[PDB]
């Protein structure tokens, strides 16, 4: 996988940004992950979680990965990094997400994540608590 620049429009919630990616702006729905929606519990935490993480990043990147690149809203489908930390895990290992969303082909990162999931688990974070 190729990590490639994005910069941000905006922070949307836990697991959705507006990037400009090659120069055009774009909804990016993170892949391998779900947050809580807003009006849920850890919703608001998740939410401000990627919006502090991806508005402090001085370098935003995405990396798609082997398969499908857009969802069937026209959302990109990517791992983003954010100075060089992936968001997808971040928020995975401090129980704002919970692995989900796994389809053959797009799942590069499963077991990274799967391991980030364990962890937060085992310390009851968030979600896990
Ligand atoms: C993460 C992800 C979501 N989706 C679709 C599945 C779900 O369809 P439905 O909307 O029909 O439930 C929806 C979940 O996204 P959200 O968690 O953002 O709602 O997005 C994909 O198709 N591929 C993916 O990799
Ligand atoms: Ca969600």
């Amino acid at each position: 996988l190729h990590k490639e620049p994005a910069t941000l429009i905006k922070a949307i919630d836990g697991d959705t940004v507006k990037l400009m990616y090659k120069g055009q702006p774009m909804t990016f729905r993170l892949l391998l992950v779900d947050t809580p929606e807003f009006n849920e519990k850890y919703g608001p935490e998740a939410s401000a979680f990627t919006k502090k993480m991806v508005e402090n990043a001085k370098k935003i990147e995405v990396e798609f990965d082997k398969g499908q690149r857009t969802d069937k809203y026209g959302r990109g489908l990517a791992y983003k990094y954010a100075d060089g930390k992936m968001v997808n895990e971040a928020l995975v290992r401090q129980g704002l997400a919970k692995v989900a969303y796994v389809y053959k082909g797009n799942n590069t990162h499963e077991q990274l994540l799967r391991k980030a999931e364990a962890q937060a688990k085992k310390e009851k974070l968030n979600i896990w608590s």
